[PDB]
């Protein structure tokens, strides 16, 4: 039985590495290009799977080469594709990513078949959703479809992990009240609250705003600074540091973090939040030490044993 | 069997996203359409020549990857010889990632990739094709030393050299001028190359004379809707070749269409005046600007007035 069900996105990542970002009108040269398997949903599901979770990926890709390749990718990662659909009416989603090694990126998503995943497609997955431990959603599919997946999870007492990524300033208030765990990064927290986040302290203040919108637990990820967490029971923010490492490629680190979190909510439900986050930070930091997104996500066998004890 | 037009240059996969706004640093935005297209100045030029009826050969390097295989098939679908289209496991096929807003402004990230690995040994194996051609066409999207060597090879074999210094760099090796029988660039490229402003046919004439005196035999500056301006060592007074008003849908790649047409005329209509060649090339590029999508807008002979293929002088097409 799948313990972690992800209802969300698969994208073909078209990645260019550059030393600067381009400005309007401008052509710049990068030094490398590669294709990867991406999408926040799938990335999260892949990390959870590699840690040993039994997972199911509920998603929609194209009846195109990239979509066929995506399905094979999911199978190679031991992820159930029972509810991975293909449509001839849109192409597999695409994420064009420019990664500037000398600062912030730019991403352009054409979500394609992701946006055709509908409430009828979820209904077929109703038995899987209700027998799971954790349901994970993001904002790369139609928001109404994520909302329904959260609602279905809540009705069966399944823990909801929501990642509001990429963030929308006017997010439906139900996303907060249907989230047991609400996890976003610094720039997303800014978009969602209108506040500036330049410090662990600032993140704590943004997290409290989100908490008061009805989340049970809020986590803001902070790159090399780890994360900050608070909850309804314990509303004082805690700053959990991460492993000090030399980052090669941080792309998708957040997804690694969230997939780890899903794994621990599902298989180690009695751990303190602070423990789970220490472990999830450790995992995500392993991902930043290598190139790519999914190809840098570690397997259980390569990770210290203490990450799997209780 | 023998190719009359050999292009030594670039092939790039165009990865195009249409959005309502461009992203600022740090931003993720949604676009509303994505598509894959065949670009690279070298291949674009080769394609236009081929569609006009040239026997062409594309000397280039792509990846041993799916985009590279697709590129090869594109060249074959256009009846271009791919004998010296190389594939390498050491880099991916060149890419141009293009984000375009609603008003038509863009940001572009090029990863030239396998294009840069086309080397002088690769050209040496293509020596028989280079040396037996009528025209050799190069640009500045591969390693400059490779294009220089292509030009040197073509010159010593009596093959006419058509050089397009695109994209332009300010400090171009002087040999690019002295090896060029026909040196053809656009207004913004001319400005980069000379520091002069080109806001008029007269201005273009002045920039062209600076380029001439660096040792080119013929200099052409393209001027978008204003046609082109040309001069030569034998006729150093610049001439303005205007073009009739058309309704432009998408000008992307018009310069490549122009250059590919010119290569076709140099190779297959050598007795036409240069000004006739350039008048016909203007017409052909202008057809390209009336339709979307770069190589897909490049016309075939069957789509063109027959007066473009007359062996004697003909002005109005
Ligand atoms: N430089 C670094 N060193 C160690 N860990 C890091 C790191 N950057 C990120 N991480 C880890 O990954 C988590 C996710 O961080 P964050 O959400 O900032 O990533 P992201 O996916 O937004 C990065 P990118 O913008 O490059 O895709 C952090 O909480 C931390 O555990
Ligand atoms: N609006 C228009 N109407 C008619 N012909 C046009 C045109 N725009 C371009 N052309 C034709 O295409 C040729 C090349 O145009 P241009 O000078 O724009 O080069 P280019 O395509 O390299 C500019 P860029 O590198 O900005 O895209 C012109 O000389 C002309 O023959
Ligand atoms: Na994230
Ligand atoms: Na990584
Ligand atoms: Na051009
Ligand atoms: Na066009």
């Amino acid at each position: 039985v799948a313990a972690v069900v992800v209802v969300g996105s698969c994208m073909t990542d078209l990645v260019s590495l550059t030393s600067r970002l381009p400005k309007t009108g401008e052509t710049i040269h990068g030094h490398k290009f590669f294709i990867g398997f991406g999408g926040k949903g799938a990335n999260q599901c892949v990390q959870a799977a590699r840690l040993g979770a039994m997972t199911s990926m509920v998603c929609k890709v194209g009846k195109d080469s990239f979509g066929n390749d995506y399905i094979e990718n999911l199978k190679q990662n031991d992820i159930s594709t029972e509810f991975t659909y293909q449509t001839k009416d849109a192409a597999t989603g695409t994420a064009s990513i420019i990664v500037n090694n000398e600062g912030q990126n730019i991403i352009v998503i054409v979500a394609g078949a992701n946006l055709l995943l509908n409430t009828e497609d979820l209904r077929a997955a109703a038995n899987v959703i209700s027998r799971a431990k954790v349901m994970v959603c993001q904002l790369e599919i139609t928001p109404a479809t994520s909302l329904e997946a959260l609602t279905m999870a809540r009705r069966s007492g399944v823990k909801t992990l929501f990642n509001p990524a990429p963030a929308i300033a006017d997010l439906d208030p139900q996303f907060y009240t249907l989230s047991d765990v609400f996890c976003c990064n610094e720039s997303e927290a800014e978009i969602l609250t209108g506040l500036t986040v330049g410090s662990a302290a600032d993140a704590g203040e943004a997290a409290l705003v989100l908490l008061k919108r009805g989340c049970q637990v809020v986590i803001i990820t902070l790159g090399a600074e780890g994360c900050v967490v608070l909850s309804q029971t314990e509303p004082e923010p805690k700053h959990i540091p991460t492993e000090k490492v030399k980052a090669v490629d941080t792309t998708g680190a957040g997804d690694s973090f969230v997939g780890a979190l899903a794994f621990y909510l599902a298989y180690y439900p009695n751990l303190s939040l602070e423990d789970m986050l220490n472990r999830s930070n450790f995992i995500a930091a392993v991902s930043v030490q290598a190139a790519g997104t999914q190809s840098s996500y570690p397997y259980k066998k390569d990770l210290p044993l203490t990450l799997f004890l209780e």
